[PDB]
């Protein structure tokens, strides 16, 4: 089964280099993943990152239980899973995406001006992926 995961986690501000760390984070993650066959996006603002993996359930299950050790991070909520007809993040070992205008326009047009993906419903997370795989990834 390939399956698309997603979760939703706080910064840890104890880490003063928050620049480095997202230069570490996914200098690690584009390495490993193009190694194990998984794609997605990394969305990261307001001191919150916003993740989806896509790729085998098993692989994806054991990246995932890796990540929630990572001391650059807390508070990881998990969002779901869900088998996919579609790798949608394909082109990407791991994407980075910022705030801009149009995911801001996005969570103000359905009422949820936080812009915090945690506060979506399943129709509005599907949404908000929307947003990021349309999004210019930002160069790091
Ligand atoms: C927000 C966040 C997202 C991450 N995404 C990935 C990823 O997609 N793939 C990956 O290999 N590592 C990713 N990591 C990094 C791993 O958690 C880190 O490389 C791992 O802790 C190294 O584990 P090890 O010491 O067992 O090698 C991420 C880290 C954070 C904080």
């Amino acid at each position: 089964m390939n399956v698309r995961l997603c979760y939703a986690s706080q910064r840890n501000e104890k880490n003063e280099d928050l620049l480095q760390d997202l230069r570490d984070i996914l200098t690690e993650a584009r390495d490993f993943n193009d190694l194990n066959g998984i794609c997605g996006v990394l969305y990261y603002a307001d001191n919150a990152f916003f993740q989806c993996l896509e790729g085998e359930q098993e692989v994806v299950e054991r990246l995932f239980e890796k990540i929630q050790k990572d001391q650059r991070h807390y508070n990881i909520k998990w969002l779901c899973t869900y088998s996919i007809d579609e790798h949608s993040f394909q082109r990407w070992s791991m994407k980075y995406v910022q705030r801009n205008t149009n995911i801001e326009t996005f969570f103000l047009n359905m009422g949820e001006n936080t812009f915090n993906p945690l506060l979506l419903n399943q129709q509005n997370l599907k949404f908000f992926l929307n947003e990021l795989l349309i999004a210019e990834q930002t160069k790091m």
